[PDB]
């Protein structure tokens, strides 16, 4: 399995440490698939490259 | 936050029920994100769309 | 510009035909480019397939 | 409805915006969606990191 | 390397396998990667799923 | 056709140039299509935005 989760920029490396081993655990539980084929792949998002109800994440996000 | 998981086809409906509320809490926590915002895509492979190293997954795998 | 848009299934051809033309048109107006240039994906997820909050989007939405 | 709209570099912000803003009304007036539940996101390709027909786009494009 | 490839539906299945094959051995020269860490998805787009210039693939490709 | 292709950051422009051409001619014989209709996308991950088995890219790779 892979994943790619797209997330806002901000958060820290610590953050998206645990993000990338909690998800990889979800889906190797869930799946029951070996941890070892879990893929996880973290794309961040500007504020300005993202826009909920057409207003951009800066305007209405951290 | 949003994620996308490709998974070979096969799964029952109930293991990915469990796989998006376990992968949606996983980021939750992580991220310590509402678990409200959590959006999760299932997109499945067919056996013949899945090449690991040149070779079909169907050709390689259960 | 390649645009890829999911949305839940369900719609009618008709539907997805103004969905591709619109997208198209907003995108060649707004970055002033030649709308012959623009390439849509519209992707469809199954109720099953999708989740928002953890939970399926065939237990919360229509 | 999720849109995820690849564009190379090069724009502006304003541009950008307006993108967002005219991509997420053209989803929701197709669709008949509610404007808020629509989430844009827009990559941002290098001139480098895009081919077309085989050659990069910094030899042939803006 | 994980690569998707989208492409119009109707090629078969010789033509698919052929492409997993060709395109995972490209990657790995290329990137002078073991051609087993390669991985392809193919994304089929039914012809009324995809379009340029505004108009839908069925109306303007085989 | 249109290839995304996500691999990790480190290689060269030269590498990468490589990899758009050879790509793009494999999925144009492949498929029997004109190279001129091939875009090929290639999205750089950091290290430390990918994982394996649970685990950072930069704790298991160069
Ligand atoms: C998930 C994509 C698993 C996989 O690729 C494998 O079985 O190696
Ligand atoms: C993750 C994509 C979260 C989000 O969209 C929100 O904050 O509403
Ligand atoms: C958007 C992806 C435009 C493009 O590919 C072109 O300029 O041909
Ligand atoms: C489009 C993806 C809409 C959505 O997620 C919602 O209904 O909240
Ligand atoms: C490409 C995504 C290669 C990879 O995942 C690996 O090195 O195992
Ligand atoms: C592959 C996506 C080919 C294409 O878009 C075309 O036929 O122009």
């Amino acid at each position: 399995p892979i994943a790619q989760i797209h997330i806002l920029e901000g958060r820290s490396d610590e953050q998206k440490e645990t993000l990338i081993r909690e998800v990889s655990e979800a889906i190797s539980r869930s799946l029951d698939a070996p941890l070892t084929s879990v893929r996880v792949i973290i794309t961040e998002m500007a504020k300005g490259h993202f826009g909920i109800g057409g207003e951009l994440a800066s305007k209405v996000r951290r």
